[PDB]
């Protein structure tokens, strides 16, 4: 056995880039070429007993269940192939030696008695045929996976259905949890069940955001229709490199920011750049979680003495950190006078105060230069000021239409920072001292200024209110 050690696993065998048909051996054997973890199919019992590979259960108009195999050959898949029997799909995987078989039992729609039965009789082909090293078992039915686990106590098996907890599955001897994607968005699941040692796997997760997404959170497969395009992306993901995910909020929680990851910056006393908004403590007007975002919104509206409302959230005594890689995606507000930031300040301030201890700018815009996002350092000697800030600016397409990926890359000698991994700034440690480098432990801030020193320097657009920074995750990866 050269078995692949990767995440793939290929929705009904590598069919959708080569327009093979779903569920053949065609399929089957693309997913081998591209060395995927495994190959996932569907298993049926026609009326006469014959298990054979669909994910539907009419094939071409025929109830699988209810017609003799004889009478599902009268039907042609589009290359050519008959329906597949699940003894030709296991000969066929037989063949090779790398990639595993991913075998549905799909839910009797007769009884489940026969579902049963159809359990049995899988089970018994894959030992007759002897490759009960290859196979892995996952099914939408509770009853199935445990009776696999009793006629094959160290098969692997995973449940598809999302209604059990983690806790239950483990104690019935399951090894995996395997639920459909938006399952997960809710509290922890993914931690949860790792805890409990089960295996992790989400299905059909075909597009980028999502990849990115379980592959922060470190789960153990993905399947989907887009295999290729999960190996690119499993090569540019942060644990490719050596992050492993320290902290997130996915912003999966709807009200107001979690009060153990956030807390509220108040006042409109303006922080340090004459700002003109009045930050609001906990206000869902300013700041709330909703269709799996965080938005901040600044409104024109009275407040104590500012014209205008906004929110300023940090992770300070929440989340501190030294070192790491910092990503926040992010779609912008538009307009002239706004001033959003995504950035982080020394939770101690261990030189003193600003800019003794630093600021890291790792997203700065200011609403009346569309075409520039800005990031900066600010040190005792690298600040604004004294006019000596070190910061570089990139256009960017789309900023208020599209998230964006905010980042810096924090290590001991540098920092790099990154729009949608390119890299545009290095600052380097030089090594004379922390006026220089003041860099040992920091927290995140987002905000949504308005006005202000730099913001607010071509007047504040009064039309553009409610203005809303949508914050998609802020994540934080450490070696
Ligand atoms: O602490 C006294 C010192 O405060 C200064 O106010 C600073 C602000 O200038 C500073 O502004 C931030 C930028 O430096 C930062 O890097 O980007 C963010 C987000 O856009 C800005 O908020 O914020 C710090 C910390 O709150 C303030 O202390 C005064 O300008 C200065 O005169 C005063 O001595
Ligand atoms: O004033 C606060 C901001 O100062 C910026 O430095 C420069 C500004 O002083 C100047 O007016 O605009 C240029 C644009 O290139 C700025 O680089 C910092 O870049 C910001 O981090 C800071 O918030």
């Amino acid at each position: 056995f050269n078995w692949n050690k990767n995440q793939v696993i290929a929705h009904r065998g590598a069919w959708k880039k080569n327009n093979f048909p779903q569920n053949s051996i065609a399929s089957l054997n693309e997913a081998v070429k591209l060395g995927c973890y495994g190959s996932e199919f569907d298993v049926w019992m026609t009326a006469d007993h014959i298990l054979v590979v669909n994910h539907d259960p009419e094939f071409q108009g025929l109830t699988i269940e209810k017609v003799n195999y004889a009478d599902l050959l009268t039907k042609t898949m589009s290359n050519g192939e008959k329906i597949p029997t699940l003894e030709a799909y296991l000969l066929a995987g037989k063949k090779q030696k790398s990639t595993k078989l991913i075998l549905e039992i799909k839910p009797s729609l007769i009884s489940k008695e026969r579902g049963i039965e159809v359990t049995n009789k899988c089970v018994e082909m894959v030992q007759k045929l002897k490759v009960t090293d290859w196979v892995e078992y996952i099914s939408f039915d509770y009853d199935y996976c445990k009776r696999i686990l009793t006629l094959l106590p160290n098969a692997k098996v995973a449940y598809l259905k999302g209604e059990v907890s983690a806790e239950q599955m483990k104690a019935d001897k399951l090894t995996g949890v395997d639920y459909h994607y938006s399952v997960y968005q809710k509290d922890n699941w993914i931690e949860n069940a790792q805890k409990l040692g089960l295996t992790v796997n989400a299905w059909t997760v075909n597009a980028v955001p999502e990849m990115q997404w379980l592959l922060a959170h470190n789960v153990d497969y993905i399947t989907t229709n887009e295999p290729e395009l999960l190996f690119d992306e499993i090569k540019k993901a942060p644990v490719a490199q050596g992050w492993k995910l320290k902290w997130a909020d996915e912003f999966d929680n709807s009200g107001l920011p979690l009060n153990k990851n956030w807390g509220y910056d108040v006042g409109g006393r303006g922080w340090g750049n004459n700002e003109l908004q009045y930050y609001t403590d906990a206000d869902s007007a300013n700041a709330i979680v909703k269709k799996g975002n965080l938005n901040i919104i600044a409104l024109k509206a009275e407040k104590e003495n500012r014209h205008y409302t906004s929110a300023r959230l940090v992770t300070k005594n929440k989340f501190d950190f030294k070192y790491g890689r910092v990503e926040v995606r992010a779609m912008l507000p538009k307009g002239r006078g706004l001033w959003p930031a995504i950035w982080a300040l020394p939770t101690d301030s261990k030189y003193g105060s600003w800019p003794k201890s630093g600021e890291i700018d790792i997203m700065e815009h200011v609403g009346f230069d569309p075409d520039s996002v800005h990031g900066t350092v600010h040190t005792e000697k690298f600040n604004h000021v004294i006019h000596t800030q070190v910061g570089k600016a990139l256009k960017v397409n789309n900023p208020y239409t599209e998230y964006h990926i905010y980042a810096i890359e924090w290590f001991t000698d540098h920092i790099d920072f990154f729009i949608d991994d390119q890299k545009y700034l290095t600052f380097k440690n030089t090594q004379k001292g922390s006026g220089d480098w003041p860099f040992d432990q920091n927290f995140h801030i987002l905000n949504l200024a308005v006005g202000g020193n730099w913001g607010g320097k071509k007047g504040v657009d009064d039309a553009i209110f409610p203005a809303t920074m949508k914050v998609d995750y802020v994540r934080v990866f450490q070696k």
